């Protein structure tokens, strides 16, 4: 589908999916039947006021532990499935802030590109260091005359400058995709590894154990005393559960923080990663327009036999080398801020010559 | 001991390096001397002398040229220290971070030495136990055993917990001290300017054509022109100071966001890892309560055999522990009483 980061939603969705599934299978151990006794729990005061004898007590005792294994086993049940809920809210949240600015990226992104339409910007350059450039009045017809159309040429033969410009912007719009999908995916699956809460209940054990030896207990109020103390601590808080939802919250929440940095931080990657190209391709425009202007200057000065064309077509190729030379330097990627001196374009061209 | 140290050093390594090929801002005493540099509105005061205006119109363009290029290296001046102070900042809190982390992981792996938790867990599920009180002795005398022995067998899972930790904290202190080097070449790399002087090309420009003017007017002219967008140039520093403030503290945020980022996600690794394990050792007291129970309540004999049958069934389930927290975190599970049962038989036969 058309989400940016659609592969993390649809890998939420089916790890969810699969997870839910597996909350319901029968696993060893489990009873044939879970019990759902409907009779109402009852506090430990009102178990108190009723037991008047040491056998209705041990009847109310008995009863009273096992609806509550029931009624706190349910709780825990609910809690492992929350996880799942927990995490669906979470990362749906975090996926669609971290979608609506990847867009915005985008955007930002293509932003860049602008100046470089149709190469639109060695127009504007050439305008500007015409104006600033100081010419012997005599010179000056001839000077706009040749500059205008080698500037033309250069603008017509600076496609792969352009086509550059438009290929990293793409590069960047993808890697912020690949990356925040990546990384979606990544805090996704250490999330899927928290799930499941304790599965062993200590006071459920308990429990267990308490009506497994009923039988050896001589003395029923013994067993009443323990089984008394066992409904206390069914009432109170559930440590190991305590401590899993606790350190499930943390895991959770944690993995959601960590996750809506993460947007703003490729966004960031993608800003900070585009501006060595685009200021080197920038200042080369600049240097490209001086370059033809004191070529052109000295050959008006130093050959005024030549025609226009004669000029304008010398400046060709020299023209042709540099825009080659520009471009293989940019296609290098190095991110070590590269600038080009006069001296340096002159040495080039007059190699290749 | 900085744990940042190295890179620390190459912050005032590149800094000092990229100082060196500066030059002094302010120039020493001439041979023969007042500021040399002359306003625009003096120069224009020179104009009725035509011959007179000239010289001193080539004169003061050479000069701005050369306090123009000295602005140029006052700017990275002022910019070295913007990345100095910066990365100083930023360094320094991520260097808490990773002290902070060191102990947070100290933190997580205390409960496992000598396993010590054993105990704690034991004694908590011993006093919670239900258990008649004439079988309350013997229950306890064959539970403190049988977890003694469960300590003394599970010194192979303690040293490997150790090393996962100690593994982890070595990797804290090279992924962050990577997210700070990059960015601080990203930061260096992108220093400095252009080659190509716009105001010094026509500079030189002018003086290659200089000879060509029929008209000394014309050249002193274009010459005043050249000044006055020399001078606008010097009126740009501010502008261009700015800009690289505001891509240093960028490349700052991007330096911390990445450096917490990373250290965030070691810690993270640890967690549920810690969470199974101190859930798997609670498991097996529970285990070993139920094991004493049966073995107590049904089934004539005696402690020592009755303790001599679990040890087989303790070193099984703590080198199932051992064995799944080698394999990592996907084939680490959290268990069922019945699920160690499984296990134990299992492996017996």
């Amino acid at each position: 589908k058309d989400m940016a980061l659609q592969h993390a939603v649809d890998l939420l969705e089916k790890m969810l999916a699969d997870e839910e599934k597996k909350l319901t299978e029968f696993n060893l151990g489990d009873p044939l039947f879970e019990s759902a006794n409907d009779d109402p729990i009852k506090t430990l005061e009102e178990i108190i006021q009723e037991g008047d004898d040491v056998v209705g007590a041990h009847q109310l005792v008995v009863t009273q532990i096992k609806l509550r294994v029931q009624r706190n086993r349910r709780l825990a049940d609910e809690i492992i499935r929350e996880q799942l809920t927990d995490i669906r809210k979470v990362f749906s949240d975090k996926f669609e802030k971290l979608e609506q600015g990847i867009q915005n990226s985008y955007l930002l992104l293509d932003k860049l590109k602008t100046p470089f339409q149709d190469m639109r910007c060695l127009f504007e350059v050439a305008n500007e260091q015409f104006n600033d450039t100081p010419v012997p009045p005599q010179y000056k017809e001839k000077f706009m005359v040749c500059l205008k159309q080698i500037v033309q040429y250069a603008v017509n033969s600076s496609s792969k400058l352009e086509k550059f410009v438009m290929l990293k912007i793409k590069t960047k719009k993808d890697d912020i995709k690949d990356r925040v999908t990546y990384t979606c995916m990544k805090y996704l699956l250490m999330a899927m590894q928290g799930t499941g809460g304790p599965k062993a209940i200590n006071n459920e054990e308990h429990a267990k154990l308490f009506f497994k030896q009923l039988s050896n207990y001589d003395d029923l109020t013994d067993a009443n005393h323990d089984g008394l103390e066992l409904i206390k601590k069914l009432d109170k808080e559930q440590k190991e559960v305590a401590f899993h939802v606790n350190n499930f919250t943390h895991l959770v929440t944690t993995l959601g923080m960590a996750l809506y940095k993460e947007g703003h931080q490729k966004n960031d990657e993608a800003m900070l990663g585009m501006h060595t190209p685009i200021t080197m391709l920038s200042d080369q425009v600049r240097v490209l327009i001086l370059y033809l202007i004191d070529e052109i200057v000295h050959a008006i000065h130093t050959n005024s036999n030549q025609s226009n064309d004669e000029l304008i077509d010398g400046l060709k190729p020299k023209v042709r080398i540099v825009i080659n030379e520009f471009h293989a330097t940019l296609m290098m990627g190095i991110d070590k801020m590269k600038f080009y001196s006069l001296n340096e374009l002159r040495e080039i061209v007059n190699d290749k010559i």
